[PDB]
């Protein structure tokens, strides 16, 4: 119905990797030529007026940090098809293989781009709600994408959010706060040894994260001002985007590496 339309005869499936309740998502081959993601609906398990509004607002909000949506065969079975990420969730590639060797300049570098991917989101006055490291896409070259697999996650909302509901791009601001860690422990769980009830308690009464090993005081500072009780002190994506783009000169010029960052 709209020029985002394909033929369902295009699509070359091939390797699965993994279900949610609602289908499968697999790599494959558009136009034979082209490395993409495609996500499924199993017919009946929803409605194709839900189960698509994700790729209307995928067509929405476009932008470099961004997934990457390319076509829909919004026809039964129906497809949402993407941009093709090699290096899977951020999650895994911090804990897996590859974080053995990530120190403080790439992962201030992956936490830049994702904070801008964030600062077109603040700017598009659209709310994520779900910001964390399971939900960032890592490409060719440390290249970060925000994304939403639609995987409660209270680790990572503001206890305005978890407790009342006021989701807003402040509170994807803690997140980020919380993403900041993930990025510092190689994608350890924030809070380790708490359990969700506690987690509201200790942070209902002032309770933040310590400086994870290593991980200089400044970038802590940073992790601390996301995660303000006021969510209008926190600080937006654009001054978050900035600060981390420029760390190596303006915050911590005299940065040496050591064992794990
Ligand atoms: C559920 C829902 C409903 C409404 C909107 C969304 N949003 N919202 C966004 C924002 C706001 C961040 C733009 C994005 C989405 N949807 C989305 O991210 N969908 C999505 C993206 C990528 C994938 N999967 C993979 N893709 C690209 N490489 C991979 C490489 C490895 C791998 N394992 C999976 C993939 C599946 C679904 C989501």
């Amino acid at each position: 119905k709209d020029a985002w339309e394909i033929p369902r005869e295009s699509l070359r499936l091939e390797v699965k990797l993994g279900q949610g309740c609602f289908g499968e998502v697999w790599m494959g081959t558009w136009n034979g030529t082209t490395r993409v993601a495609i996500k499924t609906l199993k017919p009946g398990t929803m409605s194709p007026e839900a189960f698509l509004q994700e790729a209307q607002v995928m067509k929405k909000l476009r932008h470099e940090k961004l997934v990457q949506l390319y076509a829909v065969v919004s026809e039964e079975p129906i497809y949402i098809v993407m941009e093709y990420m090699s290096k899977g969730c951020l999650l895994d590639f911090l804990k897996g293989e590859m974080g053995k060797y990530l120190r403080l300049p790439q992962l201030v570098d992956m936490a830049a781009q994702i904070a801008s991917g964030m600062a077109y989101v603040e700017r598009m006055n659209y709310v994520h709600r779900d910001l964390r490291a399971a939900n960032i896409l890592v490409g060719e070259n440390l290249v970060c994408k925000v994304a939403d697999f639609g995987l409660f996650p209270i680790k990572w909302t503001a206890p305005e959010a978890a407790l009342y509901g006021r989701f807003t791009i402040k509170s994807d601001v803690w997140s980020f706060g919380i993403l900041l860690t993930e990025l510092t422990t190689k994608g350890r769980v924030p809070y380790p040894g708490m359990v969700n009830r506690e987690v509201l308690d200790q942070v209902e009464r002032g309770y933040r994260m310590p400086c994870p090993p290593e991980c200089p005081e400044s970038l802590h500072d940073l992790m601390c001002q996301c995660w303000r009780k006021d969510p209008e002190e926190r600080p937006t994506f654009e001054y978050l985007q900035a600060f981390l783009e420029d760390y190596f000169t303006s915050t911590e010029p005299q940065y040496q590496p050591g064992e794990n960052l």
